[PDB]
DNA sequence: GGATATTTCCCGGGAAATATCC
DNA sequence: GGATATTTCCCGGGAAATATCC
């Protein structure tokens, strides 16, 4: 078993290599394009946030949560309040929309 | 103390439900400890081995489809409440058939408490 | 049009909360 | 009173549904 940001950094690797598409990756793998895809957009997260996914402080599912505010100050502010407070993703995605809002006053 | 290291790694790798059970039991009669410890020493919780020690009651066609992976554990659990063997062996052969979930499982055995 | 990125939420493990037992 | 059995439901993986890209 291996970190997220590890098992996406491999992921790249094999799609340069061996010349396939996500799908037929997936379907070796035996996942979805889906989970894989999902899995890669980590690799553009502030690097604090994928330091948290290797160190096990947050999971995949938290990071991804991070995506949607754009801007990287908003998710590494986020990112130590999670930490902090001890957040669940449930509530970590409540949280997002709720800033988004604030942004957009 | 050899056997434990054994189970420690059959506990670590992929097993099923009943044969982690089957483990436990060992474990609990090989150290003679706690529950609690065990869990402690696992890094779960005494809740999830009691719980996983119940499947060891359930009907042996119930089990069989546990090892076989044709059931899952809360599946399994579910049946629990309908106390009667034949219930639960009746209803087991409709989850395979229907291919149903656990929530849709849980509904049916709450209808079958309200029949019988 | 296929591949890939994104959104949504289904699913059951498994543990917290609880009741019961010894 | 501690250990153990039981009930309840929290939790995030991960894939279906979807939108977007090339």
């Amino acid at each position: 078993e291996l970190s997220s940001i590890e098992e996406a950094h491999a992921y790249a690797r094999l799609l340069e290599l061996h010349d396939l598409t996500q799908e037929a990756l997936a379907q070796r793998l035996g996942k979805g394009q889906s989970t894989i895809a999902n899995k890669l957009r980590l690799l553009k997260l502030p690097q604090p946030v994928q330091e948290a996914i290797m160190e096990k402080k947050i999971t995949e599912r938290h990071a991804r949560a991070l995506i949607p505010l754009k801007q990287p100050e908003l998710q590494v502010t986020l990112l130590t309040e999670i930490i902090e407070k001890s957040l669940n993703v449930k509530q970590t995605e409540d949280r997002v929309v709720k800033m988004l809002e604030q942004g957009q006053r």
